[PDB]
């Protein structure tokens, strides 16, 4: 069948053989027949969702059997046969929800490469498949051995920094896209789709299976699932939501420290400062700012037009069209 | 007498001599007598609480005198006998207000192994003791000296990364305590106390002497000397003050950008973009009206849910 | 004539000879003109502002002209003689918009060595004079060679870290100011000025052409543009407007609450309440704690010794004389 992603990834294994994390440089959303034909044999796959670890011997018969084919995937394997890490052949044929932490790194990869948008990718069950690791300059190491290489690192006069122990990694140490800022690259998560003309400044945050259609100036922080529509300003220190998938549209404008609970039709303002949930009762207005009635923001969801704002007098909630 | 605490290390000295951080692999709360008596003769010490330098040849003695007394202590001084940077063992008779950089490291090192938990340890003056140091990726760095390492870097063609300037080093380039996520590591000082079950996400934040029991999603800010109970919550943004002691009950849920100036007690709310201070004063109610009170009055009273009426801006309490 | 600034540097440049960034060791404002004399010649300086690259040999006749008018600077260039990377020597005539990326470099140097304060040097122009890059621990990497670069690491066993892909570095990486703490090194930009006794803390920012004049505690965001009077405070997570209209800047002494947001030039002594965000549109119920009149925030700009807040019993904005 026509197969939903291939990628040849190396990663890294702790002591058991257990794996880590997986690096995938040129990964395929719906690879040729050609491709999957001269590897399929080789990989020892039949079908299904494969994670098919390999040999340095074999990256020198693939990079063969794609001579002719796909230059970039013969090449990647021509470099791969130097490889001091292991190697994970991952095939899937349905995007199905993972059944590997391999299959769990390449669906990250999907979305970070932009291959995928937010939702496109079956990430049901994921998190227990990315084991809790020690995120540091030399890569990837297991929990277990930490304090002995921090340890090791000392009496040489060095230091071992850990700057993230969590189950997903930073984006940029494996993709970063084009067109793309990220000024504090510890903020984007592996996952994340970042669009072109995207800059994310080092208050902004981006999940994974979230993000940004690009362009947009993102100072503020996008929960998972949650997707920014083309022309958006999320001012500094605001908040999105991670029941109902909050989204927002194009051209819309979040002040800073503002919170939004609810989902934002296009070209929507919001005022600085202002946290606004699914619960929030909103004094509605019309093209003066004139009363027409109370409502309930959720019955506002996903508006065109509207501008949200605090009145200072009275503390009350107001909205204008 | 029965020692409070020691620990051997490996730390880092200016030009000057000057220490300006200490690694404790295996730090010791109420170290046996046994062990105390073993090595008390090697390091010269007598009694208080003292940061006694020792040389290899020292580390090899030490390791020789705590074979059949404690293995993994007999160990680490065998690898610290092979050390490229200097060593010192930290032997504290008592809890007091700390005397030395080598001691605070110790103590802030205690809280972060969570040996011991927020408040139990005097750090009072620790402020003097712990130099403003550049951290960097070779290691620690001594402010007058860095311009030039960095220049020389250059030259190179490498880079001299200084990711902090600051009296206090990350906690996880020292310890790391189980069952722990800290999504950017920046964000937790070494004297953090990280229970396990806890979450910090990359814009939670833990100040030295403060932390969590665990669980908990830690998404905001927690001040010094501020402790949050199991199964609490704090979202993406909130802020705790760091006169009187700030603390979180369990089981409690603060909204994101919220702000608590107060010691909230067991499974109380804050809502989202909410800050009350001590004198903040709330509508308390039953939702019918009892009476308006300052927030310091309900001040540790459990099942509370704070929150600001969207019509009149009101702050009440349910 | 006599010189703006003239500074001698080392920096990074991509396969096809472009600058990605300028190292500056000891930058100068208003060199002399017996140094200028000693230099221009070698260096094929005749006037305007020029960023002129020299080699390894120029660098030897440039120190050994310097001795007995300026050692430092000799010492430097003998240094600089023996570098593993190309030099450029930044002359400027006239403080006026960039018009390389050594100039603009420069600058952002002369800002953070304190050498001059935000709004006193020509910044305009200066996003197109930046290149983005990914800033990593090998030095600055071009973003067309970073993938390359990415699997190298990965297949001998390391990891390029990537910890920020942008066209300002961070500020600590060229210069740490004296007396000076910054928790986060990673939220002060290349170009920020970081006045004596400034503690910026974790949650602190400080953009380029902005800062402190100190002392002071920064655990907020400073925009870009904001100059921040000496004793003031902005506390955790709190904010201020930029216009990336009017100029925003906080006066000497004031305080800023936790989360609140300052949209309008706060004078001396000023307070604003933790959680309050006030702009200029903003009416306030100005007192003397009896109400005086319902004004606009953008007529109180500038005056010193207020308290802004807000009711907690009626939501109304005040302001207490
Ligand atoms: N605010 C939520 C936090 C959810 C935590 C995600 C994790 O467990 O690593 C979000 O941004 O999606
Ligand atoms: N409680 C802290 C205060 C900031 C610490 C400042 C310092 O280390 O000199 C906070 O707001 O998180
Ligand atoms: N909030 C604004 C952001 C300005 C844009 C940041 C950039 O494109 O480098 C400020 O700090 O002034």
């Amino acid at each position: 069948q026509s197969l939903f992603s291939l990628a040849f990834g190396v990663g890294t294994q702790n002591r058991q053989e257990a794996w880590l994390e997986v690096f995938y440089a040129l990964p395929l959303l719906k690879p040729s027949s050609e491709i999957v034909a001269a590897v399929a044999p080789i990989l020892g796959y039949a079908a299904g969702n494969q994670a098919l670890t390999f040999t340095s011997q074999q990256a020198y018969q693939l990079a063969d059997a794609l001579k002719g084919i796909d230059a970039a995937q013969s090449a990647l394997l021509s470099r791969l046969a130097e490889s001091q890490k292991p190697l994970v052949a991952t095939l899937l044929a349905e995007d199905a929800a993972p059944s590997s932490t391999a299959e769990a790194y390449l669906k990250l990869h999907l979305l970070s490469h932009r291959l995928v948008k937010p939702h496109a990718v079956n990430l049901s069950g994921i998190f227990p498949l990315l084991p809790n690791v020690a995120w540091t300059n030399i890569g990837a190491v297991d929990l277990a051995e930490l304090a002995e290489l921090q340890l090791e690192a000392r009496l040489k006069g060095k230091l071992l920094e850990v700057f993230s122990v969590d189950k997903f990694p930073k984006m940029t140490d494996y993709v970063v896209p084009a067109g793309v800022r990220i000024a504090d690259t510890a903020r984007v998560r592996l996952g994340a789709y970042i669009g072109e003309g995207t800059t994310v400044m080092h208050e902004g945050f981006v999940n994974f299976n979230a993000g940004t259609e690009g362009p947009g100036m993102i100072e503020g922080r996008v929960s998972a699932g949650v997707f920014v529509g083309k022309g958006s300003d999320l001012g500094g220190g605001c908040s999105t939501m991670g029941n109902i998938v909050i989204s927002v549209g194009e051209g819309c404008l979040i002040g800073a420290n503002a919170g939004i609970g609810i989902p934002l039709g296009d070209r929507n303002i919001v005022e600085a400062g202002l946290y606004i949930t699914a619960g929030t009762k909103v004094a509605l207005l019309d093209e003066q700012n004139a009363l027409v009635k109370v409502v309930k923001a959720r019955d506002l969801a996903g508006q065109p037009d509207l501008l949200f704002r605090r009145n200072s007098q009275n503390g009350a909630v107001e909205c204008k069209t």
